[PDB]
């Protein structure tokens, strides 16, 4: 796709720490970028929509390349469309915001300037990151994680997209997502079916893999962290079926792994540690601090703040294994014990760290699960299994939870804020703010 300027494109600022192993920490200036799928896709000379509701323009985009060719993403109102703004380090995000039409969440990147991605470079390094869940019920995720995108976007490579990272285009992940409406600078028109449950959404016949560090995917009652490896490290186009994920019949495709090596500490049988209130150690109801260190064996390490009082991610016991490090024993035992190949049979652990060793694109979030009601997250899953059933139950939400139209009626202001990104060598991101 193009880039139209009928609606102008002003990314929200937002600054982030880059700290040093010498104990310093320095103010980095940055902005977020809403991803294309969000934005309006019109006629280059007009103001025709290429796609509306749930369907595209059939004659603007009769193919994917006539499609690009025809068609271009135009600029977002960040505040006022999308319910995003930003002040100083922090970013919230709403989650129904009602303008002339309904929006429903967002996805953001951060910036490195108004035209590039921010890239971090996440093995031998921590990243830190405030975070309020307190208005996140039950069906809801904020997401904060990185994925393994080209910093321009796709623009170097695919010649029919000069939009780029400026209009959010070039997102990939371990789902391979074919909702995606331009992939490789072509659209996404040819085998597109619309979404059944959503009057905004469909699913194309291509996909865009890459790997994903979901550092944080997280209500009030449930958060996971989950590492996801692919045979491509970076972006890659798929072809239908073979792209998996959460959009094809069958999840597990040929490239990604859609499960990745995940740990929610309510899942592991922990069933205290992260909820609302005083009863839990981690107090949902206010604001936490979230550290994950990316240890050069390729290991991932987590602890918490709240409060001033320090908690290690909480030691979990299955099959073999005894720890709190995310590592090959406790993914291994993890697939003995609540079942799967997905994880090894992409690589694992191995593979996962042919992506930190690279650059990766951090995406902030907020989303209801038109697919599976975030139940995956917050409940027992599947719905039919119980306690008895290793792993089936990573939250105390109801099976009956995160109906999207049920949420977005109840909830329409419930919202997630992020905050005071830290990054840096492990071991410095909890030293004093520059
Ligand atoms: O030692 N520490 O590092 C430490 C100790 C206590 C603590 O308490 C939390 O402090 C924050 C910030 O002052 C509180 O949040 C604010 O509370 C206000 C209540 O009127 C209002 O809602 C603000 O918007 C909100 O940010 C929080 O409730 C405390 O528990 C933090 C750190
Ligand atoms: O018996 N099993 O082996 C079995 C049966 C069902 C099942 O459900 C999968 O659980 C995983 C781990 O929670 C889920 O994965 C996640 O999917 C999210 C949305 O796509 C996001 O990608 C997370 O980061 C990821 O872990 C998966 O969706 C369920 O189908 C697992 C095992
Ligand atoms: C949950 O983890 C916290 C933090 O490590 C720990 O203090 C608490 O004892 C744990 N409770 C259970 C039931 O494991
Ligand atoms: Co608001
Ligand atoms: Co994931
Ligand atoms: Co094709
Ligand atoms: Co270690």
């Amino acid at each position: 796709q193009s880039a139209c300027t009928l609606q102008s494109e002003t990314h929200p600022p937002l600054t982030w720490q880059k700290c040093s192993s010498g104990g310093t920490c320095t103010q980095q200036t940055g902005s977020v970028v809403i991803d294309a799928n969000w934005r309006w896709t019109h006629a280059t000379n007009s103001s025709t929509n290429c796609y509306d509701g749930n369907t595209w323009s059939s004659t603007l985009c009769p193919d994917n390349e006539t499609c690009a060719k025809n068609c271009c993403l135009d600029g977002a109102a960040y505040a006022s469309t999308y319910g995003v703004t930003t002040s100083g380090n922090s970013l919230s995000i709403d989650f129904v915001t009602q303008s002339a039409q309904k929006n429903v969440g967002a996805r953001l990147y951060l910036m490195a300037s108004d035209t590039t991605y921010q890239e971090f470079t996440l093995l031998g390094n921590e990243f830190s990151f405030d975070v309020d869940v307190s208005q996140l019920p039950c069906g809801l995720n904020g997401a904060l994680y990185f994925v393994s995108m080209d910093a321009d976007g796709g623009v170097s490579k695919y010649p029919t997209n000069t939009a780029g990272a400026k209009y959010g285009t070039g997102y990939c992940d371990s789902q391979c997502p074919r909702d995606l409406k331009f992939i490789n600078g072509q659209a996404n028109v040819e085998g597109w079916e619309p979404s059944s449950n959503n009057a905004n959404t469909g699913i194309g016949g291509h996909g865009s893999c890459c790997s994903q560090m979901d550092i944080w995917e997280a209500n009030s009652i449930s958060e996971a962290l989950t590492p996801h490896p692919c045979t491509t490290v970076g972006q890659e186009i798929c072809e239908g079926d073979g792209c998996g994920g959460t959009y094809s019949d069958n999840r597990y495709g040929g490239t990604c792994d859609p499960d990745g090596c995940d740990w929610n500490p309510y899942r592991l049988g922990n069933t205290s540690f992260y909820g609302p209130g005083s009863s839990f150690t981690l107090d949902t109801t206010k604001k936490l601090t979230v550290v994950t260190q990316f240890e050069t064996s390729g290991a991932i390490n987590r602890y918490y703040v709240q409060n001033g009082v320090t908690f290690q991610q909480p030691n979990a016991e299955l099959g073999s294994y005894s720890g709190n490090e995310l590592n090959d024993d406790y993914c291994t035992a993890e697939e003995a014990e609540f079942g799967g190949s997905s994880f090894s049979d992409k690589g694992g652990l191995t593979q996962f760290k042919k992506a930190t060793s690279g650059g990766m694109v951090l995406v902030m979030s907020l989303w209801d699960d038109y697919y599976a009601n975030m139940l995956w997250l917050d409940s027992t899953y599947p719905t039919n299994e119980t306690s008895s059933t290793p792993g089936a139950v990573r939250g105390s939400c109801s099976t009956s939870s995160g109906v999207p139209a049920q949420v977005e009626s109840q909830s329409p202001n419930a919202k997630v804020t992020f905050s005071n990104i830290k990054f840096g060598p492990i071991g410095s991101t909890g030293n004093p703010s520059g």
